[PDB]
DNA sequence: CTGGAGAATCCCGGTGCCGAGGCCGCTCAATTGGTCGTAGACAGCTCTAGCACCGCTTAAACGCACGTACGCGCTGTCCCCCGCGTTTTAACCGCCAAGGGGATTACTCCCTAGTCTCCAGGCACGTGTCAGATATATACATCCTGTCTGGAGAATCCCGGTGCCGAGGCCGCTCAATTG
DNA sequence: CAATTGAGCGGCCTCGGCACCGGGATTCTCCAGACAGGATGTATATATCTGACACGTGCCTGGAGACTAGGGAGTAATCCCCTTGGCGGTTAAAACGCGGGGGACAGCGCGTACGTGCGTTTAAGCGGTGCTAGAGCTGTCTACGACCAATTGAGCGGCCTCGGCACCGGGATTCTCCAG
């Protein structure tokens, strides 16, 4: 559902909602998680992607993603 | 793999940090990004399940991610 | 004195910083004491009333304050 | 009330509680908020004295208390 | 009032200035508010419906708002 | 629904997407709508209200809400 | 020259500044025109990509950067 | 191709249509972003002529095209 | 009244109005136009100030106020 | 001076360009700014009365000046 | 150098980047941090201004800077 | 003074403040807005030296301190 | 077309800023001498644009069903009118503290020579990409009931005056601590 | 070491923080009722892993470019010392926001019905890959044009001072705009 603001499978988002300790989760707490990760994720990449080719280079690496990260 | 540190599939962190614009992206890159979004997925997820509990509810629902991720 | 920026007394930040063990307090630091204060007061009360209406009430309580410090 | 464990006046811990948006306010709620502002002030005053003394002073300026709180 | 300048209650936009700490209103800033409000509303809705209309649709749906207010 | 994130009436957030030219319109849409107009509202009147009190005054009138919406 | 910040040959970025009437063109204004070109153009191409993706299309369109200008 | 109408070299113009995120990219969208960076570029250097002018100068120069473009 | 939003005498903006053809104007009309006008002259205002500077003056001229109205 | 060409006090004009940010003002820049104003708004308060008498109203209204500002 | 664009001296903005860690520092560098700390600068002024003004005082105070920032 | 938490001249901060359009300037003004100045530079400073040296060099470039400021 | 009432009008008073004159000096313009950095002309390596070929991505076509619009239901709300007091504004004194001034300094900006270091080119290894199969964990019903939402009523305890001491803030004198 | 700066100790008297009663509305508790999350079971479209390919990255090498260090002359930032403009208390009295009370209107909701958006396939666009040729963008070197820096003169903007023009403000009146 809504592939463009939630990126993440829903049974994967579900999963870790459950392992913070919720005993229930409701599908709409579960797309609005979904669609912050993304938000929040996207932003990151985007950054990282911008600090690669300043760097030289097609490939994001580990180290750019860590340096986007701490921004 | 590492099943613990990133929560994700690879191949949906992949498509994410390729649709920010990557021309190419490493493996290691893949892991670091599943792991940076699981690790501030699980800080949101443990304090929205604390806010649900605070309210009188079992269920976390959309209200209690929005104002998790507010914090 | 700017009881907009600094909220407590004079008298009582004072008083703090000198059981902190200092032996002689400027006025600036008491100034800047009591800002950093309310600065920081202000954030988390911001944040309880919040919780507060979350919850679904008018009155913020000892477990909204308790709440959000832990933020 | 409890001196030792909260510093400064409650009509003052409420009148900030109450312009961050409260409708209401506990006496419990201006209890905790002043013993939470208490003992994060005693933390960034006990840091800027040994600042202060190593610097080779027996005042505590604006400066170390600018410098104990971005710890 | 004013009924295309303001499109909203002015009980309910008096309520939104009240919960973000006002101590009183006057009934001029409850009417500008509601007119900036309303205007900014308007800019958002004219290009959510434009994007529903691109996308081959006569409905405006959740993402087209979404995506009109990241603009 | 949701008074928390959505402030406004739907009848009255439905009838300014319709006159933005909408054919048809969502109730996810309505919500989405709401929700925007709420946090953005929010901002402007916490913002006015602290003009106000710098100004010295308890009351926020339309000239603190027309300067905290030019910021 | 800074291919990371001006996109553009510096030779057209000249060729365009002359024909707007100038006399003479400095190698510092080549430059910061073509970096004011590339952020701007940047800025519309990146909210092109999300509205093509939106439509559900991986091709960026004429239609896609038409209304992604008007913004 | 349309010389006048764009300005810049077509394998320019997709390339940073390329790295704002597009997978694939119509030879028509390529036309269509030439144009609105030659029509918006265009409006920038007639104005920094004029204010090199009035400054008493035949020479654009980079705090001119600075100027012109914070207009 | 609001001299901070309206700087023209109310006198002066009326005359303007009922010289345009206006059999009777109310005093609300009278206080729009007079922020319409001030607004609107306050932004020429500002970059005729910034066109004198980059000249290299510190007087604004009839020529600086000229420029900065075509802009 | 030229009471038709320009309809506001000179002091005033004078004392918008001032708070612009202006260090000396020309008499000559005070004339051609009072000029450009007045014109300007007989522009608008003329689109304005017309708007009023469509309505079917001899009175100008402050709704037929925002309307015909935004045209 | 460029005195409009860049207000603070070079040999201090210097000071700042090689204090920040930098082992080298280019004059470009320099002079771009300038420029940025500039720009800011003036925008955070321009508003506190405005705050000055709207209080009723001619004077800009430490409070209407702070204010100003925290906008 | 404060050479620590103010790091620019004075005199030239106070220029500053009075081109954004200040009447008067208090000199505790002048003290916030040069911390002010200085903390936000420092924090761009920063992150430019580690984008510096992630790209292999011990020059702080104009790139680097661009890329940094949009963070 | 008709009734009822905000509110723009026409009048008169008085006072506050607008406008005009005269005087003083900072500021903008012109003029000159050297220099930075532009325009012109020339060679060659580069990345642009233009066929030709292959197939991924697209735009229609149409058939289930998700979820919208129209209509009609109650009652939960907002908007309006009145009475009451608090908050704000305007007018007046008195003291910080910004302003404008002159003098001496520190630290800035520019020119220098010496060389560390960022860029460019040509190289070999690493590894991200593209295509193919397997199987697993995802998403979508379906049936059940656990949980959250309401609704109504006790009663807890926060809001709202109250009087009166407590202690916070201000001023002045002093010499200990900080700065240079 | 020397000589300020400004924090400490002191004495008076205000503001305002505290504790005490009363009134009451917000909160919690106890059932009833219906969403909607959970658990089970299916089909399948994903994510994952392989293996063969070659493009991209990192290495080492050389050359020039631009940063560092060192010196000098000039300057503008800083620091008193003085003047006074203006920010801030004091206050007295309208302005208007708060609070309480009524009443209709419009927002929410529940059902019904069919419009339309999403999904599955089809055929043909047309974008992507690949190679070739060449007209561009680039970099150099040359030299002179025009920009900047320093100066001098005068013109016009800034400051102050008068006085009177007209903007602002009631107050009584009736037009006319809003409602129905």
């Amino acid at each position: 559902s809504n592939a463009m603001a939630g990126n993440f499978a829903n049974a994967r988002v579900e999963k870790l909602i459950r392992q913070a300790g919720a005993q229930r989760v409701s599908a709409d707490a579960v797309d609005k998680m979904n669609e912050i990760l993304t938000d929040w994720g996207k932003n990151i990449a985007k950054y990282a992607v911008e600090i690669a080719r300043h760097s030289g280079r097609k490939t994001v690496k580990e180290n750019d993603i860590k340096l986007a990260a701490q921004k």
